[PDB]
This record gives C-alpha cells, sequence and structure tokens, in this order.
C-alpha cells in the first residue's frame, strides 16, 4: 500500500510537471528522476511485489512523458509496448528500465524498433 501510495503521489507530480514543462528534454529528465525515486522507495519496502514495482516505474515514465502504452499479460510475464518515442527518450527509457530492474532484482527484456520500445517483465 505504501508503495502504491507513493506511485500516486509521484504520478500527480508527473502530470503537473508536463503541464508546465518547457520541452520533451526537460520532461524526460524529470521522468527518469521520478522513476528512480519510486524504484528506490519500493526497494525499501521488500514486502511489495518486485515485478509490479518495475511496471509502476515504467508507467510513471509513460505518464510523465505523455506517450502511448499497451499492456498484455501472458501468465507470469507482462509485456509493455511504448510508442512514439524519440531517440533521446528511447535511450533514457532503456537506461531507466535497466536500472530499475537491477534495483528490484527483476529480469526484464527490452526491444527497440522504430519509435516503439517493447518491455517484457518476467516473474
Amino acid at each position: 500500500e505504501a508503495v502504491r501510495r507513493r506511485f500516486e503521489e509521484l504520478l500527480r507530480e508527473a502530470l503537473a510537471f508536463r503541464e508546465r514543462t518547457g520541452g520533451r528534454r526537460e520532461t524526460l529528465e524529470h521522468a527518469v528522476r521520478l522513476a528512480r525515486e519510486l524504484a528506490e522507495f519500493a526497494a525499501s519496502h521488500p514486502e511489495f511485489n518486485r515485478q509490479e514495482a518495475v511496471l509502476l516505474a515504467i508507467e510513471l515514465m509513460v505518464r510523465a512523458m505523455g506517450v502511448t502504452m499497451e499492456t498484455h499479460r501472458s501468465g507470469n510475464e507482462v509485456k509493455v509496448v511504448i510508442k512514439g518515442l524519440n531517440i533521446d527518450e528511447q535511450r533514457a527509457l532503456y537506461r531507466a528500465v535497466r536500472e530499475t530492474s537491477k534495483i528490484m532484482g527483476v529480469e526484464t527484456e527490452i526491444e527497440v524498433e522504430g519509435d516503439t520500445v517493447t518491455i517484457v517483465v518476467r516473474e
């Protein structure tokens, strides 16, 4: 609950930032910062589901940047498809998902094709 409540607080900050942001570069920097805060906070609450924490960090960045996403469940795996990203947003999202996965001890696979980044979170 504490981790889910933290996501909600960071989501409101993410939506207020993009409202007053000066560009996609500033929004991206703030989005990576928010995702790291959530990841480190969730790591301090080991009782919370590690797989779900990674997904919440991804969704926090998706909402902060205002990009389109899709989620599909395959048993224990979760696939996230994020479209419309520029080159800088792809590199930062790849970087942030890798770091967040390592913090949570979760195995994730990342594929980049065109504007589309596909993330698979397992177990």
